[PDB]
C-alpha cells in the first residue's frame, strides 16, 4: 500500500493529514535566528525558512510549507507517497508549474535540523474546497469575482480543463459609480466607494447591479458555459451580487463569497478511492 497524504496549503493556515495530522500557521520568514533550535524550520536548496512564524506573505515559500508538512504528516519510514495538494483557488494557475516540480521527483531537506528525504510518486493538485463544498467522483466550475480580476477553475470529467484569469472585477463598478457621482458634483475616488454605498451616503439602484452582473456573465461566457457546469460563486463581488445572482436561468449553483475551505479528512477519503 502506497502512503498517501493531503497537504492544504491555505492562506491562514496549513493543514496535513498523513500517518499524522496537524495544522500550523502559514506565516513563514527567512529571518536570522540566533536560537534556531526554538523554531520550527525548514532547510531545502540553500534557503532556511522558519514556519509559523513572521509574515502572511513564491515557489520556494510552497516548497518550504510542502516539506514541513510531509516532514511532520509522516515519519522517515516513509520513503515515497502519494499526494493530494490543495491550494486557494486562485494559486491553480500555478498547477502545471507544480505538477512538474513534484511528481515522480525526490526532495532532500533539513526538518528541524533533521536530514528528510521525501518521494512525491502520483499528485493530484485540486481548489480548496474539495470534498466540502464541491465533489468529485464531476462537473464544477469556481468563478472568484476579485476586486480587480475574476479567476476562474473548470473541472471536467474530474480533471482541471481551464484556469482562466479575466481583468473585471467590483474596482470596475465602483469606477462606474464614482463617474455617476462625480457628474452630481462629488469628488470621490474609487477607494471611497464601496464603504459609502454600505451606509447610505450613495444610493445605488438594483439596475445598476444586474447590468454589471451581465457584464462579468458575458465576460466569462467566451471561456466556459455555466449551464454544464456545478458552478460556485465565490469572492467579495459574489456577496455584492448575490441576491442578483441567485436570481439567474442556472440549473446547479451556488454562491460562498467567503473562501472555500477542505475537511482535509474527507479529502483524505476522498483520495483513498482514488488510489487504493
Amino acid at each position: 500500500g502506497m502512503k498517501i497524504t493531503v497537504v492544504d496549503l491555505g492562506n491562514i493556515n496549513v493543514k496535513y493529514v498523513g500517518e499524522n495530522k496537524g495544522r500550523f500557521s502559514s506565516k513563514i520568514t527567512n529571518d536570522y535566528q540566533s536560537y534556531e533550535e526554538g523554531f520550527q524550520r525548514v532547510e531545502y536548496n540553500g534557503i532556511k525558512t522558519y514556519i509559523g512564524v513572521g509574515e502572511l506573505s513564491a515557489d520556494r515559500d510552497y516548497m518550504a510549507q510542502l516539506l514541513y508538512s510531509l516532514a511532520k504528516a509522516n515519519t522517515a519510514d516513509t520513503k515515497e507517497i502519494n499526494l493530494t495538494l490543495l491550494l486557494p483557488i486562485i494559486q491553480m494557475k500555478n498547477k502545471t508549474r507544480l505538477i512538474e516540480t513534484l511528481k515522480g521527483e525526490n526532495f532532500k531537506f533539513k526538518f528541524n535540523g533533521i536530514d528528510r528525504e521525501i518521494k512525491i510518486n502520483d499528485l493530484m493538485v485540486l481548489p480548496e474546497g474539495y470534498a466540502s463544498y464541491y465533489s468529485l467522483d464531476g462537473d464544477v466550475c469556481i468563478l472568484d469575482l476579485g476586486s480587480r480580476t475574476i479567476n476562474i477553475c473548470v473541472l471536467e470529467n474530474a480533471k482541471i480543463v481551464k484556469t482562466n484569469t479575466i481583468k473585471l472585477g467590483s474596482f470596475d463598478f465602483y469606477s462606474k459609480i464614482k463617474s455617476l457621482e462625480n457628474a452630481k458634483g462629488e469628488d470621490y475616488i474609487e477607494e471611497d466607494i464601496q464603504d459609502l454605498i454600505d451606509n447610505g451616503l450613495i444610493k445605488v439602484d438594483s439596475k445598476q447591479y444586474i447590468e454589471f452582473l451581465s457584464d462579468i456573465l458575458n465576460a466569462v461566457d467566451p471561456y466556459v458555459d455555466l449551464k454544464t457546469y456545478n458552478t460556485i460563486f465565490t469572492g467579495g463581488t459574489s456577496l455584492m451580487l448575490k441576491e442578483y445572482i441567485e436570481k439567474l436561468p442556472l440549473n446547479k449553483f451556488k454562491v460562498h463569497p467567503n473562501a472555500l475551505t477542505s475537511n482535509v479528512d474527507g479529502a483524505m477519503e476522498a483520495s483513498k478511492k482514488v488510489w487504493n
